[PDB]
């Protein structure tokens, strides 16, 4: 069980003006897991008002619980989490419904708030008072969402860290089912333009020095904003992704054969020069805090295997792979996929 704390700063808020927050499990024993959760987003009054009626929990925190189960790469069990189990865990929620990229406050002219970026820094800031600042490494993950918001903010965690005067804790990122393609669709980008308008969204400054003023939704897609960032990035991503897949209008003749394949071999090319990635070929969406994490593998290696042999080569390997892209081309080709 993680412990819910809200944050002391209380004019840094969900959607409806409640305080944002955390929920923490320490290790006294070790030097910090911080994972932003996922769940789409809204761009307008009336998408966002929809969601505040059957979707609340992901716009305050007036009901939250006190504690929450640590699963997947958050657990505590070495027998789920091969990976970081003695590690200092957080879990982050996702109550800003803007990809992790808000800096707007509520105000007169602004019914929510959408203050994703400045939640991921403010609980950075009141973490390094519970034994952050002792830390060696710092992994920022995320799901879905989430997945996303690592790519935008996980530079601007470095540079908040290294101005505040702690250049010795290594800032790493961790992307699962985040990373999507703005392609055609097999039925009939504009969403995020509006979306980012609404919010006062914000992208990391190299992205956004190339791209320049109202093309910042560009630094949303992994494929763009991934060569520009400095801090190392691990990049999970199902080949053939259920919500790439929605937004795609797919839900089998030749003319959506041909399409489908043609996604996962688009998805392979953006990932070639990734070196620390890994892709299977399914139809799925999301797993680092999926308890049976554990199960798939690529090329004979799991997840947890491939996370590990990251972290010895930010000390190739013999017999420990970083980069894992599957090469057979329809859902379900590797056998390990998720059932
Ligand atoms: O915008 C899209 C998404 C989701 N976006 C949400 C916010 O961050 C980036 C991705 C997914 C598939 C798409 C396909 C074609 C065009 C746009 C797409
Ligand atoms: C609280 O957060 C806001 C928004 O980031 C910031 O302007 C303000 O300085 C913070 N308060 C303190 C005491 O740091």
């Amino acid at each position: 069980d993680l412990r819910l704390h809200l944050l002391l700063n209380t004019s840094v808020t969900c959607n409806d003006g409640s305080p944002a927050g955390y929920y923490l499990k320490e290790s006294r024993g070790s030097r910090w897991l911080l994972f932003l959760e996922g769940g789409w987003y809204c761009f307008n009054r009336e998408n966002c008002d929809s969601r505040y009626d059957t979707m609340r929990r992901l716009m305050s925190s007036r009901d939250w619980p006190r504690t929450r189960t640590g699963t997947g790469i958050l657990s505590s069990q070495p027998e789920e989490n091969p990976y970081w189990w003695n590690a200092n865990m957080v879990f982050i929620p996702y109550c800003s419904s803007d990809v992790w990229s808000g800096a707007s406050s509520k105000s007169e002219k602004n019914e929510y708030a959408f203050m994703g970026a400045l939640i991921i820094q403010e609980v950075v800031r009141e973490l390094l008072g519970r034994g952050l600042s002792g830390a060696k490494v710092l992994l920022l993950a995320g799901s879905s969402a989430g997945g996303t918001g690592v790519l935008l903010n996980v530079d601007r965690v470095a540079e908040q860290l290294e101005k505040l005067g702690y250049p010795a804790i290594q800032v790493r990122g961790l992307a699962d089912s985040g990373w999507f393609l703005d392609n055609k669709q097999y039925r009939h980008t504009e969403a995020i333009r509006r979306g980012i308008r609404y919010w006062n969204g914000v992208v990391p400054e190299r992205c956004r020095r190339q791209f320049q003023e109202g093309e910042e939704w560009n630094c949303f897609f992994g494929y763009k904003v991934y060569p520009t960032l400095r801090s190392p990035v691990f990049v999970v991503q199902w080949l053939f992704d259920e919500a790439q897949l929605t937004v795609d209008n797919v839900h089998v003749q030749e003319g959506l054969r041909l399409y489908i394949q043609n996604l996962g071999r688009e998805l392979r090319h953006t990932l070639k020069d990734v070196p620390a990635s890994f892709a299977p070929a399914c139809l799925s969406h999301e797993i680092i805090i999926r308890s049976h994490w554990t199960d798939v593998q690529v090329k004979g290696t799991s997840l947890p295997r491939a996370l590990h042999c990251w972290d010895r080569s930010l000390h190739p390997l013999k017999g420990c792979p970083v980069h894992l892209v599957d090469s057979c081309p329809w859902p379900h080709c590797n056998p390990s996929c998720p059932t």
